[PDB]
């Protein structure tokens, strides 16, 4: 009749899950568990209300809907873009989370990994193939949780001060999910006293924001930030600029029939079909740019009491372990989304004039003086016009400014103020990668190795990549268990030393064994982190 | 009586002296007066041409050194005393010197004219290290050098006033160049082939004659060693010149420009000298109180402006620098530095040093300097900080201004040759940490190592001879390369794109690219934008 392993009771009522086959054995999956009331109609732009209790059994047996979001059409049918696109129907009814646990359920409480996806806060879903929790769970016997959270206007449109669209509700979705894990994860055999958040890009920035918001901070114990940071220039917005964008979006969809009463304005926004808001979303940004997203977390004194920069500098982080890193070519992926001269389908050997124009696109909303400073640092003045070098340098500009230097700065401050920090650079280019060779190791392409996706028999990774995947999964789960990625009791394997503000040590992750190196682009990030902000104040 | 040592010039008759060199004799005429003594009412005024004399001027010894400050940082030390005056001080100092082959040439011989450096506050044509005898004998040029007024005497300016118009030290130099045009043929020199060369403020001076049309017809080619007229230390604006002149007056008890200059003229020369260092705005190495002023007369615009606008087709220029331009200057005010230890400074000392070595810029400007010159993998390592501050000082004051001059001239039609001088003299008395310091290529250019009473190596004498040949080749033809010499490695012209220069040392010529191009991009391209906005 019924399999007891696939049956679990949580505070809201009863759940039925599914038994998944994995290469190494079975896993129990509870997919599409409701954790909030659907943020529908009157509840659009509002904080999540906890899911009301239910009688009977909810089938948590497949991923639920993707939150409404823009769908990338740059390269239709192309694997490199389609792998990030929604693989379920779009709906505002999307606040569901997923739990993977070993089969049979653990007898003693087990460390929990909680995944937060990225996607510039305008996109993403926990149902993407590349976030499939089944391989980590089988290989490392952790519990894995992932949640959907609202993105775009639905998650981060903000009219600061107003009760009808307070902003940051996407982050509140994540927090509600974290609360859910505390109350309920023990029913799946997981340890609420050992929870590790990990995320990539906007998900890493989310992880960092939970670090800096005290009501989140009690809900977990460690953090992993992959290729993103909360202090990233794309990751937050000021109250006034948020209002400006909300208001311009309202305006572009006929609300009201500009500004006025906030209650009236939001009520008119609530009568618009979801798809209509999505179609106008990209038209509210101040300047045309790769790498900037219309609706993002707002610094408003509530969720974030100050800018993440301030909060990072002022924080005491004793008792905290953090794992951070970047891929080898953070910037390259973004250039084909607007930098003049770039395409995945040619070598993108740009001119000097194209480089200068690309700097403005890749570093939006800085003064001319600031742009000149960037051109100075990044030009090789013995080869000022070599196209290949210019292509590489623009990739460096975009990557450094948006990912590498925000991460480096976070890493150095956390270390200096009490946290044990570990840092990596991911340097392996997947044999299956469909982006062109000039992009090197692009943003996002470590994720599939962390999740053990190469162990999927239907895919065509090499045996060495499968070994590599297993190494990474081991590092991540070691860190989740102990706060230290190093093998507890393995000596003759090279050690991953902590990252500190002085020595700035990190390891390279690739097919070769760990190599220790110094400095997360230290010379470059001194420009972005130490000097440029002094210039913007003058 | 030796007829070779008798010469008549426009003003009258002269008697010279025969000098010895290891390669044979040379004729020297030393202490030739080219101006009326700029004394009394003539202090601060433009030079007047020397009135004609009767009888024979004795031109057998160096004349007096123009009044200047005497360096007392290391009393008796060779490294400093070799630049100090070696004749008594006097305002009656406007004399020049001519060295010629013996017997005097009987066909037009190319002329080299030497303008000394010393920050526009010091220097003399009589210093041992500027001895013309070896170049003249070895390369068969005529060599001329002049004294010109320095310090307040040469560059005190109350702009708009006719009592202290400024730049008269530059006019001293021009008047000597005019003297060369009118009189050098009498020595066998060719007035249609005159090459100016100079080092530091002398190099800045050469550049300034390039950029001033009344000087430009007085010579044909130019050599700028470790200096440039666009140096941040080489000129001053009218407003700031007036302020400095005014603060000198106050410091020496003087109170209307006419009244002010009149009072200054009543003061003993030594009194002006004693106060000159104390008129500068802030504590600094590498800044000098009285320098050329940009007032629309001698210089119709800034040398930067003039350089960018100029048409320089038909000009050949030789420019260059020593391997370590900054190091010598650091012992004159950079905290932590001494010639008598390793000068392994702390980062606090480094940061303090940056404000001294790059004076009168905003905190933002200094921060940017500190950014570009810090190794952020090793922000506090003493040796690297010592080296980096040497780079800051040398790049800012010498290398990048020379690089900018070279680039602009080449791109606007000049043929430019560039070098880096990388040989450390076996006899050098400054510490090893200073490398090849400012000034220490000069002795090789003048062939001082051929002097048998000095202790240079055999290889160093051969190197001196190479350099004298390059310099003389350039003077004769606008090209330092050995005219027809196939298998010897060639010195290519410097261009804005390829930026090629050669290294000068005991090794054969080696071609390299870029005069600290990454660093000078900062000083020449970014930093001006910053200060403007
Ligand atoms: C490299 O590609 C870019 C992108 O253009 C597209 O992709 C190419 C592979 C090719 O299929 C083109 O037909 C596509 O238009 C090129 O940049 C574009 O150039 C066209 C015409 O010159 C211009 O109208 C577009 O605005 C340009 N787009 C951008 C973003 O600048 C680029 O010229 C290609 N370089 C080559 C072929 O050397
Ligand atoms: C290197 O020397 C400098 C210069 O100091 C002078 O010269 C020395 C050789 C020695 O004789 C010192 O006593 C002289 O004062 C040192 O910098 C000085 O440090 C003292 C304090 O120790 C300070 O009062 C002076 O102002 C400093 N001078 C300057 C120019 O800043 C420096 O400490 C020496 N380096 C060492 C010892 O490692
Ligand atoms: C906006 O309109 C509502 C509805 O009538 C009313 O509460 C008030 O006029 C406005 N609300 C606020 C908070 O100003
Ligand atoms: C498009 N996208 C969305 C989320 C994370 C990564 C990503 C792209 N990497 O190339
Ligand atoms: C020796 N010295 C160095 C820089 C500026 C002025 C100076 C001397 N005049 O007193
Ligand atoms: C002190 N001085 C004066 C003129 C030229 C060079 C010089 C010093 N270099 O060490």
């Amino acid at each position: 009749r019924e399999d007891a392993e696939l049956l679990v009771t949580v505070r809201g009522g009863r759940l039925r899950g599914i038994r998944l086959k994995t290469p190494g054995g079975p896993v129990s999956a509870f997919l599409g568990i409701p954790f909030a009331e659907p943020p529908m109609g009157p509840r659009r732009f509002l904080p999540p209300e906890p899911k009301q209790p239910w009688s009977g059994v909810v089938d948590a047996t497949t991923f639920q809907s993707v939150c409404y979001q823009y769908v990338d059409t740059l390269y239709p049918g192309f694997e490199g873009t389609e792998m990030w696109n929604p693989n379920r129907e779009l709906s505002e009814d999307c606040l569901y989370l997923n739990v993977w646990t070993p089969y049979p359920r653990p007898t003693s409480p087990t460390p929990v990994l909680v995944w937060i996806y990225g996607g510039g806060f305008y996109s993403g879903a926990s149902s993407l193939d590349v976030y499939d929790g089944r391989f980590l769970v089988q290989a490392e016997r952790t519990v894995l949780v992932s949640m959907n959270y609202r993105v775009g206007a639905f998650g981060f449109l903000a009219l600061p001060g107003s009760r009808e669209a307070p902003g940051n509700v996407g982050l509140l979705d994540q927090r509600l999910a974290l609360q859910w894990v505390q109350e309920n994860v023990a029913a799946f055999g997981g340890d609420p006293t050992s929870v590790t958040l990990f995320g990539e890009s906007a998900g890493a920035a989310s992880v960092g924001m939970h670090l800096l918001s005290p009501p989140s901070r009690g809900l977990f114990h460690r953090a992993v930030l992959q290729s993103g940071a909360p202090n990233g220039p794309w990751a937050t917005v000021g109250m006034g600029e948020a209002r400006r964008r909300a208001t311009q979006l309202a305006h572009l969809v006929g609300c009201p029939p500009t500004g006025g009463n906030d209650t009236e304005l939001v009520a008119c926004l609530r009568t618009r079909p979801a798809q209509v808001l999505v179609n106008h979303e990209w038209h509210v940004l101040p300047q045309e740019s790769v790498f900037r997203f219309s609706f993002v977390p707002v610094v408003d004194g509530d969720f974030l009491s100050d800018t993440p920069e301030a909060l990072i500098n002022a924080g005491d982080f004793h008792g905290l372990q953090v794992l951070v890193g970047v891929v080898k070519d953070e910037g390259s992926y973004f250039l084909v989304y607007g930098a003049p001269g770039f395409s995945k389908d040619n070598e993108s050997l740009i001119s000097r004039a194209e480089f200068l124009a690309g700097v403005r696109v890749g570093v939006p909303q800085v003064s001319d003086l600031a742009a000149e400073a960037v051109v100075l640092h990044y030009t090789d003045w013995l080869h000022p016009e070599d196209p290949a070098r210019l292509r590489e340098a623009l990739s460096d500009v975009v990557g450094d400014h948006n990912v590498v230097c925000p991460v480096a700065q976070l890493a150095g401050r956390l270390a200096a103020q009490g946290a044990r920090v570990y840092a990596y650079v991911f340097e392996h280019r997947a044999s299956t990668l469909s982006w062109p060779l000039w992009m090197g190791v692009p943003h996002g392409y470590e994720i599939e190795f962390i999740f053990g996706i190469p162990l999927d028999p239907s895919r065509n990774y090499t045996a060495e990549e499968k070994i590599f995947a297993q190494r990474l999964m081991r590092y991540w789960a070691n860190f989740a268990r102990t706060g230290d990625p190093n093998e507890p009791r393995d000596p003759k394997a090279p050690q991953w030393p902590p990252y500190t503000a002085g020595a700035q040590q990190y390891v390279s992750l690739d097919l070769r064994p760990l190599e220790v190196r110094r400095g997360l682009r230290a010379q470059a990030c001194a420009f972005w982190n130490r000097f440029l902000p002094k210039l913007l104040s003058a």
